[PDB]
């Protein structure tokens, strides 16, 4: 019932409480663990409205109190009315706040309480969301001196006039297959950009077109917008000692901008609610880089580095990797773009965790997801145990719409 | 049921019905997962179904189930139960059972290898020069001046609890390590007790840098003894890089032999507390942990300080920068001397063609993804994208606690 954690580096242990809070299920059974699988009415509602106040008013040292009470009072009445109810703007701010304190796949969550909350629950069609969405790339941009930040759109009702971005991401690259065989531009993107054509968008037909917005209102039909270049701040990507590197064309964009998730708040859903930080470097200079379903370059580099690459006990692929991390913080840094390197990160999560510990009584992580795709084992989280479980608020994936939606 | 798997990278995707078959817990609930949780005397009773299960695993593996043969071993364990409560196991079902243990063990990315396993019989053993002697010969046989075999040896199993067999170390072959007055360590941190415990015991250490330890065995619950292995039989690598001419100066070495000697096996309800075995190295556990942990060898600091690297800010990745050269150096070393290693990316690459056999051929392959990821250049290898399904089949091989904080001194 109550738990401890182990750091085998330090020999510290810490004792966890918090998971007696969880609500949802892991996935995970006494047989059998599924740690590293990525995707494991009224009457439902109340408990749910509940639950997050009694947590809401203890926050602000207010539980048991007549504001509390009264509160509570009223959301039972507008649930047994109007079938739901609207959070208060100092509760929805709370909420997604938690929600991201709540996020255990989250290494930057050390900066779970410097969040900017959009509220953007007046939004009524797709050209006001495209509005909010650039003012949100706009301010959390802020000219490469990156801003956390979140933008909240209108809750789900009945469910058959969703908000939905269909973007993945806010800012990504187009995919496109060719007659060669070959992807041109973004494996991971070519299925949505062939929606994106085939609903009107001029694919300039390159390796680096950032995607036009696809967005959806009241579970409309969705609409294309192009997010002006202006907003996109993107890095070209060049190495401190290695002058060639510039010629392989690479870049990247500045903002990390999730937008398919769905943030649960209180029992009530919102199915649009974009959120942005800033990278940490190996999630371009590993992943986007250098996934083989990416834009896997680690061979053309190798050559560049003109590494032995007859056998991969000449490590060729591990040195080209390391430089290619290298180039992604130099560009970044030196274009005044902001961005964490992943000891940094780790180094800061550990922190994170520890405070989180002693005012909390624990932190839930997900260690898969928490230790880097790269030099694991020297960052400080992969000595650290975790215990990973639910707790809401909360982020949770969602399908793709495009599997759901009727035109 | 069936649970299905995917491969991010290949979409490939595979479906286990094997994990209906495990018993065990995994310390995970429907509210926690314990995933990356390091650590998360039987009666009649539970012992004939244990005894039971395994053999019906033995007799279908050799097309025999429900043959005249198979009830007439059921038969024999139950009466042997009964009758002194316990049972033995014939040699076949010995092989078997520790072949199958190492096939279910989900931490172990080297599992392609399984099947073949040389298994040494140390049942007839009954003092601590004695096994002495066993593990000389299993030593030298996995050896095998380099050419490095597979090998287990497994001592008698337990009885009351009160006459265990142990080995003391948590590796046959491992290196002192010296705490300073100064708070510096001398040697490897990991053996610090360990190594107090030996000297305690009348070893004589030389205080270096790289001295293998004695062996401390312990024989039928007796108080354990102290050994040397002869020098002759520990084969140990130079490191040395293939382009940096300085790295030799550092003065590392390693030893050739994993033998792992501190697990229990356990098999059909049996219990071989002394059961050590061996393989043979993938470079990172070397380059990557025993030598760049900060509570091991530590020298990621000095390797990069000799390659003249940018060490004022962590974003210029010289730590990275260091641990890749240090890598390439154990692999060079060992290939160079003639000493089998594999590196993290063959060995992964072969481990997703063995799990992916393995679910055809026997509908699931249990596999810790916390540990099969190597500790560096993760996302490189085939498995940080492979989802794994993580349970517990008998035969197995379990944690056991140091014999030191359990063992009844008896003076
Ligand atoms: C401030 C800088 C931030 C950093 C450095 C950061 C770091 C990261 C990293 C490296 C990942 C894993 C990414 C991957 O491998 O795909 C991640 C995941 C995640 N983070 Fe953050 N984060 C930041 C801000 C945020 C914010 C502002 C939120 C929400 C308001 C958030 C919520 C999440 C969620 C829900 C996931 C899991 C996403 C998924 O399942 O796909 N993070 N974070
Ligand atoms: C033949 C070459 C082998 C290779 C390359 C190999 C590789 C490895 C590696 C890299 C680990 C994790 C080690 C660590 O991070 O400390 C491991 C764990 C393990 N292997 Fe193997 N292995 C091999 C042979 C064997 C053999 C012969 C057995 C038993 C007969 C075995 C059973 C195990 C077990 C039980 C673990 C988990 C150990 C623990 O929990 O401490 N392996 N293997
Ligand atoms: C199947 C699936 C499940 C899931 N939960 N999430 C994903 C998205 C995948 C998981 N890792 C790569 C990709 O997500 C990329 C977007 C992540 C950016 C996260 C972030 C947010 C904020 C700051 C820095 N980084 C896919
Ligand atoms: C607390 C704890 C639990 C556990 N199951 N195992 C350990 C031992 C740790 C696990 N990783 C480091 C150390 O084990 C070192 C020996 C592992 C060698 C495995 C091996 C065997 C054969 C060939 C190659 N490699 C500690
Ligand atoms: C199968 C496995 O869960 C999958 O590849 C995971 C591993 N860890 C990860 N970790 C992070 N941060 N992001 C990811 O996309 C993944 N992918
Ligand atoms: C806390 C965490 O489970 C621990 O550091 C693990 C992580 N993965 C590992 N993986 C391997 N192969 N060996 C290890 O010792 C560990 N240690
Ligand atoms: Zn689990």
């Amino acid at each position: 019932r109550f738990l401890k954690v182990k750091n085998w580096e330090t020999d510290v242990v810490l004792t966890d409480t918090l998971h007696l809070k969880s609500t949802l299920e892991t996935g995970c059974t006494e047989h059998i663990c599924m740690g590293s699988i990525m995707l494991p009415t009224k009457d439902q509602l109340f408990p749910l409205a509940k639950e997050f106040l009694d947590q809401y008013y203890s926050s602000i040292k207010r539980f048991g109190s007549k504001a509390h009470m009264d509160r509570l009072e009223e959301v039972n009445k507008e649930i047994e009315s109007t079938s739901t109810y609207q959070l208060k703007d100092t509760e929805l701010i709370y909420g997604a706040k938690h929600a991201w304190r709540n996020a255990s796949r989250c290494v930057g969550r050390i900066q779970w309480s410097k969040l900017q909350v959009f509220d953007a629950r007046d939004c009524t069609t797709a050209h006001g969301m495209f509005n909010y969405i650039c003012n949100h790339v706009k301010y959390a941009t802020n000219k490469g001196n990156l801003r956390s930040a979140i933008t909240i759109f209108p809750q789900r009702t009945d469910g058959k006039h969703d908000f939905r971005v269909w973007n993945s991401q806010l800012i990504r690259y187009a995919g496109y297959k060719q007659p060669d065989g070959s992807t041109l531009g973004d494996p991971a993107n070519v299925q949505f950009t062939e929606i994106c054509i085939q609903q009107g968008w001029k694919a300039p037909r390159g390796r680096f077109d950032v995607l036009p917005l696809l967005l959806q209102a009241n579970g409309n039909d969705p609409e294309l917008f192009q997010i002006p270049p202006e907003l996109v701040l993107e890095v070209p990507i060049r190495h401190p000692k290695f002058d060639w590197f510039k010629d392989l064309g690479l870049k990247w964009y500045g903002l990390p901008a999730v937008s398919n998730m769905l943030l649960e708040i209180g029992g009530l859903e919102f199915s649009a609610c974009p959120f942005s930080g800033w990278y940490m470097g190996t999630e371009i200079g590993v992943r986007d880089y250098c996934d083989n379903s990416r834009y896997n370059i680690l061979e053309e580099v190798a050559k560049k580095m003109d590494l032995d690459m007859r056998k991969t006990s000449s490590l060729w692929k591990d040195q080209a990797l390391v430089e290619i991390n290298i180039a992604v913080l130099y560009s970044f840094q030196s274009d005044k773009v902001t961005i964490v390197d992943h000891h940094s990160a780790t180094e800061s999560f550990i922190k994170h965790m520890e405070n989180e510990y002693r005012c909390r009584g624990g932190c839930p992580a997900d260690w898969v997801w928490i230790v880097p795709p790269m030099s694991g084992s020297i960052t400080p989280v992969f000595h650290q145990e975790m215990l990973n479980y639910r707790l809401t608020p909360s982020f949770e994936y969602q399908p793709d719409p495009w599997n759901t939606h009727v035109w």
